[PDB]
């Protein structure tokens, strides 16, 4: 296991655009296009991530490199956030994958307003952070996914995903 395949999990592999579970324009490896309700706005944040014309249909090698864009992006904005950067470094590579996961999902930002969680996870308080994480709208609103997420903060294995 590693994030790729945690993420192609959880996010699946669509090659024409559709609404992801917020009901925002989405295609690929959960690749967001817009907020915007219109699918033509969709349509034209397509073609500009692929370089070409594309009706609101990639290939599976596109989706593939958008998905490594786009977890790379969330690296790096891990790296560049000083309230995220200090306990992503405090974690093992497990832990680190699901961090990752979580600013996939919902953003940098978003990830940054998690402040206790981030705090009991730099502690190596694993139950404690593990309550702490459940108790939000990123749980209640995708329990399942969050329920693989937490479990591998909680123990530091890939046993939600095998
Ligand atoms: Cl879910």
């Amino acid at each position: 296991m590693n994030i790729f395949e945690m993420l192609r999990i959880d996010e699946g592999l669509r090659l024409k655009i559709y609404k992801d579970t917020e009901g925002y324009y989405t295609i690929g490896i959960g690749h967001l296009l817009t907020k915007s309700p219109s699918l033509n706005a969709a349509k034209s944040e397509l073609d500009k991530a692929i370089g070409r014309n594309c009706n609101g249909v990639i290939t599976k090698d596109e989706a593939e490199k958008l998905f490594n864009q786009d977890v790379d992006a969330a690296v790096r904005g891990i790296l560049r956030n000083a309230k995220l950067k200090p306990v992503y470094d405090s974690l093992d590579a497990v832990r680190r994958c699901a961090a990752i996961n979580m600013v996939f999902q919902m953003g940098e930002t978003g990830v940054a307003g998690f402040t206790n969680s981030l705090r009991m996870l730099q502690q190596k308080r694993w139950d404690e952070a593990a309550v702490n994480l459940a108790k939000s709208r990123w749980y209640n609103q995708t329990p399942n996914r969050a329920k693989r997420v937490i479990t591998t903060f909680r123990t530091g294995t890939w046993d939600a995903y095998k």
